[PDB]
């Protein structure tokens, strides 16, 4: 089996992207944001805090013919941002582009944070991470891909984000036509539960690239590319006027710039982030000062190759009994 289906971003700036999934009998379809830096498929629902939702579309098990609650089951996540959600779990059918699995963990919001709640745009995650990291409890449960992998021509799913635009999320194929040159396969660390790979380096706009290893996470569900300070000053030292500011809680710069691109070596391959891909737009409405898509993972404990960056390629998370990232420029 495959399954394709499009991402959306939620807004001008792509801070997030949403991909609409079936779930229950009848469907009811709701927008997820896959996240690959998760392990949880969790739904605003029925049961969520009334207060709590404003706008999103929510998940009824008791319209579903096939939901099943899931005897004693919670899960309750944070993530690095700050936001958390938890509550109960239910199995149910769910579907993404055309691939079934029965029997997924449907995990059902009772209660969600503030910065949930605000965004009207997400109905919950799909993580797609390492099963190892799903926080239901007593019983751990599978991811979608994990789920479905069996069943795949290919045990890979693919993100083909666009830059203020829409894109693909692919299971169990390649789609050969969506990139350009080759697809450079890197090895992935499962240690820490995340699609975990090593940079070979960087460059600035124009300027040589430097060699040097990056560990970090290929994690769609991060807006951002949070790179080593050393790096991310680096890149900042080239646009005039940029600075960070601990009030506004990172680099920033004036909105009258053209920014540099930035380069990230998967082993002898190059991706270039084009430099209009990391302007995040006025730090507040109306203001010249904009807010920089490359920021310092100083105070994160690990380096995060978010949308900025995975945007810029074709992304190959190869679920293999070895698992591997592909990149491919595009
Ligand atoms: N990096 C995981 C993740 C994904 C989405 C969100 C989110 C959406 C609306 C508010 O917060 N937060 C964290």
């Amino acid at each position: 089996s495959t399954g394709s289906a499009t991402t959306t971003p939620i807004d001008s700036l792509d801070d997030a992207y949403i991909t609409p999934v079936q779930i229950g009998t009848p469907a009811q379809t709701l927008n997820l944001d896959f996240d690959t830096g998760s392990s949880d498929l969790w739904v605003f629902s029925s049961e969520t805090t009334a207060s709590e939702v404003d706008g999103q579309t929510i998940y009824t098990p008791s319209k579903s013919t096939t939901a099943k609650l899931l005897s004693g089951a919670t899960w309750s996540i944070s993530y690095g941002d700050g936001s958390s959600s938890s509550g109960d779990v239910y199995t149910d059918t769910v579907s993404v582009g055309g691939l079934t699995v029965t029997g997924q963990a449907v995990e059902s919001a009772k209660k969600v944070s503030s910065s949930f709640t605000e965004d009207s745009t997400i109905d919950g995650l799909l993580g797609l991470a390492f099963s190892t990291l799903n926080t239901v409890s007593p019983t751990q449960q599978k991811t979608f891909f994990d789920n479905a992998k069996a069943s795949l021509d290919s045990p890979v799913f693919t993100a083909d984000l666009g830059y203020h635009a829409p894109g693909t999320y692919n299971f169990g194929f390649i789609d050969t036509t969506a990139y350009t040159g080759s697809i450079t396969y890197t090895a992935v660390s499962t240690k820490q539960g995340f699609w975990e790979w090593t940079s070979t380096g960087y460059a600035v706009g124009s300027g040589t690239f430097k060699s040097t290893s990056i560990d970090g996470i290929a994690d769609t569900g991060t807006t951002l590319l949070y790179l080593p300070a050393t790096v991310v000053s680096a890149y900042w030292a080239q646009v005039s006027g940029a600075k960070s500011s601990s009030s506004v809680g990172g680099y920033v710069f004036p909105c009258s710039a053209t920014l540099p691109s930035f380069t990230f070596g998967v082993g002898s391959a190059r991706i270039v982030i084009p430099g209009d891909y990391i302007d995040f737009g006025p730090i507040s409405t109306g203001s010249s000062s904009c807010f920089g898509g490359i920021q310092s993972s100083a105070g994160i404990g690990i380096n995060i190759f978010g949308d900025v960056a995975l945007k810029a390629a074709f992304v190959v998370f190869n679920g293999a009994t070895t698992p591997t990232l592909g990149f491919a420029s595009k």
